[PDB]
DNA sequence: GGTAGACCTGGAC
DNA sequence: GTCCAGGTCTAC
């Protein structure tokens, strides 16, 4: 058919394969999973989005990662677009590899990998990424998942429409900058949240400067792009590690929330040392991030993913 | 310098 | 009717 959601069974040659064994990934685990909001299955095993500015839908089989992308006549993926989905998924590093050393050094993870394979990190825009976990303060995924849907509505371009689902590129810079964005997002139901939106636009763009202050820190170590991202309203220690493991290519950072504190102290029985508090502070916060960075190497962040996805199947 | 309380809301015991 | 989710900000 013509319309609607595609599916591999239904327009057979409107898909493109990578190959991909499920082992170096799972959408399933990956998609939903707190790391991206836009993403919704749509369709049995079918997951669709918004990708390098356009709408997709992929799915697996066991040794493939089937793709589809709606744009002039459909047609299957080209080799440069689908190269687009080899970069958003990372698929250059070898998950096999990381898994065996993360594996080596901490047996937990070991015992605990076994049934979760294929959790990787998502290269995201960082603009999309910052915004979207300015939004994740206090909250859960669900919720989360509604108040980015209805920001991108109501604030970014629109793209294609698939059956009722209309989708949007992310809102720019200048969009969530401009006149009364926070009172049309708490009517959007946003709450304190519509406030810092509106602010980090501002202050990217009239302080910062511009787009071009936030792309930049891809370049700069993780030291410093976590420190200039602390700057911005609404933006703190956990939401900066966030943006620098998910958007600026620092896999060494860890972002601690709850979920690692509980994680850390029921299957390590990790105890704060050099910090004063028993619980969750800005001082025992840093120091956790330490101990995963020291047990887990440079790619700490990918590791917790796996643990931190691995939990929220609970 | 390092804790305590306000800020919004919708699924949940 | 109370409680929590990938926190941040600021007063003292
Ligand atoms: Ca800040
Ligand atoms: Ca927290």
């Amino acid at each position: 058919s013509e319309f609607g959601h595609r599916t591999l069974a239904s327009t057979p040659a409107l898909w493109a394969s990578i190959p991909c064994p499920r082992s170096e990934l799972r959408l399933d685990l990956v998609l939903p999973s707190g790391q991206s909001f836009r993403w919704r299955e749509q369709s049995p095993a079918h997951w669709s989005g918004v990708l390098a500015d356009q709408v997709w839908t992929l799915t697996q089989t066991e040794e493939q990662l089937h793709c589809t992308v709606y744009r002039s006549q459909a047609s299957r993926p080209t080799p440069d677009e689908l190269e687009a989905v080899r970069k958003y998924f990372q698929l250059d590093v070898t998950l096999a590899q990381l898994y065996h050393h993360w594996g080596s050094v901490d047996s937990h993870f070991q015992e605990v990998a076994q049934k979760f394979q294929g959790v990787r990190l998502l290269r995201q825009d960082p603009i999309e990424c910052l915004f979207s976990f300015i939004c994740s303060s206090c909250n859960n995924i669900a919720r989360i998942t509604g108040m980015v849907e209805r920001l991108c509505q109501a604030f970014g371009p629109r793209l294609i429409q698939l059956d009722d689902v209309t989708y949007h590129g992310f809102p720019s810079l200048q969009a969530l900058a401009g006149p009364e964005v926070e009172a049309h997002l708490r009517k959007l139901g946003l709450g304190y949240r519509a406030r810092y939106v509106s602010a980090s636009a501002r202050a990217i763009l009239e302080e910062q400067g511009g787009l071009a202050w936030l792309q930049q820190l891809r370049e700069s170590s993780y030291e410093e792009a976590h420190k200039a991202l602390c700057i911005l309203p609404g933006v703190g220690t956990k939401v900066a590690d966030c943006i620098c493991l998910m958007a600026l290519d620092k896999p060494q950072a860890v972002p601690v929330d709850v979920h690692m504190w509980h994680i850390a102290q029921r299957d390590y029985s990790w105890h704060p040392t050099t910090s004063q508090a028993k619980g969750p502070s800005p001082q025992t916060n840093k120091e956790l991030g330490n101990f995963f960075r020291s047990l887990w190497g440079p790619y700490a962040g990918w590791a917790q993913a796996v643990l931190f996805s691995a939990d929220l199947r609970q």
